[PDB]
């Protein structure tokens, strides 16, 4: 949705963010060689039981089925929405987790939740029924030492990111952000994901000076999903969820939200210095 | 913006969509092969002042230069956005017409405005400013009788934008039309344009939603009762890659000089299923 948000519901989501944030700094020190894949929904899992958040990817609709998982953890050619898994990661592995929070809510009647072990393992709908405030956010990891391939995949999918951001200024056209996007990932050989067209969210292409007038207040979204060489994609077949490449290569995404703001553009889920993580 | 709408506020799309088919039909006799292509602004701006709807394709904001004209009159391999111009219509040629007016409005000082000149050439920006109601309909035209290359051309996009509305029923989602638009074309070997969606077309326009001619069946907005949605596709033989004019900064033309195309309609999301509200017909038969 486009229409501009007031002070608090601002406010309300980089507390969000700082927590979506923190979690992604907890991962660092667990996305390693040989562990299980599966700790990070259950890191996702543990720590939203704690501070009272809402996993609110749980529940979500699909042609096939619901979404299971707090987190979806798209593993190498895998572009987004893989599922995870038990899986021992392997060094060389790029492993992407993107997640998407609500809360953090106090407790009271049937409104406001004390949210503990209740079955996070099935199937319930308080979570359609929105957390007030949230915040998506995926960030990519190198298990171990990446390939070159890697690292460089991994650092324009990053600055490309940035760059979008760097463009999401007051007075300016969303065009002006898939532009910027394209350009930089398109001007190296990385082919851009197209079929996913990316709470409002701004697409990773599109003619420069052609789009939606950015105003204050508005909080948007940026969500590359580059790719080496081709950028065409799969849904899977069997549940209609997980997308790979289709010519084998590695996908990489890197996400942030961000509130346009003359003195230019804040961000929300900020692990904190930009383009040192 | 993508919320919902008031009731009456729907109403005023109808009315304002009412004057627009008219247009379009109009036209159909207007475009014969030997006319002058600016016929079609000069009869555009024409019925304009005839009943208060400014064009207001006029005076949007781009870079190069803002967009002079109430039409967009792309041509052939010209896909959106170019010019109406001096162009002599050969017989044969393809012509997608492109257009978006607000009203209707009543007249005065500091109550409702009069329209009979502005200067339709000049800097006029009541434009910018939502100006009632409206509607943005680009539609399709044969000059003279038209190649079998262009007649399925033509009829390719015409169904998969209607195959597009057809899953435009409540309790959908976004990436069901968009799938289907995209699979109707794709399977003649049809390419479709992603390259823009000026993602909200705020470009020769302000604010109204866009579904996208391509997606996956499910990633989109769940789509409720009330919405209000335009849809388009620009389908080109062969290549989806896109110019965009270097001297004025818009027309964009097929990558490969193939011929484009673009149908487009607006329509409401009522519990029958989908209300087209900017038609000129019974559907399929125009």
């Amino acid at each position: 949705m486009i229409t501009l948000k007031s002070a608090r519901e601002i406010e309300a989501m980089d507390k969000a963010g700082d927590f979506l944030a923190s979690i992604h700094i907890g991962l660092r020190d667990l996305i390693k060689p040989g562990v299980d894949m599966w700790e990070v929904e259950e890191y996702v899992r543990r720590r939203c039981k704690e501070e009272n958040f809402l996993p609110l990817q749980i529940g979500v609709d699909g042609a096939m089925m619901d979404y299971p998982y707090a987190t979806c953890c798209s593993l190498n050619d895998e572009v987004a929405h893989a599922f995870p898994r038990h899986y021992i990661l392997k060094d060389g592995d790029l492993l992407k987790v993107d997640m998407v929070l609500g809360g953090p809510i106090a407790k009271s009647d049937l409104n406001v939740s004390k949210l503990n072990f209740n079955n996070v393992e099935q199937m319930k709908k308080y979570t359609q029924s929105y957390s007030g405030g949230l915040a998506d956010s995926c960030w990519a990891y190198a298990v171990g030492t990446p390939s070159e391939e890697v690292k460089n995949l991994m650092d324009i999918t990053k600055e490309a990111m940035y760059k979008g951001i760097e463009q999401a200024v007051v007075g300016n056209r969303i065009g002006d952000i898939g532009a910027a996007i394209q350009e930089y990932a398109e001007s190296r050989g990385y082919g851009v994901v197209r079929d996913l067209v990316g709470e409002p969210m701004v697409p990773n292409y599109g003619i420069a000076g052609r789009g939606l007038r950015l105003r204050e207040g508005m909080v948007l979204t940026i969500e590359p999903m580059i790719n080496t060489g081709d950028w065409e994609i799969d849904t899977d077949m069997k549940t209609g969820w997980a997308h790979k490449t289709i010519d084998g290569g590695l996908s990489c995404q890197y996400e942030h939200q961000f509130v346009i703001t003359k003195d230019g553009p804040v961000i929300l889920t900020s692990q904190g210095e930009e383009g040192t993580y």
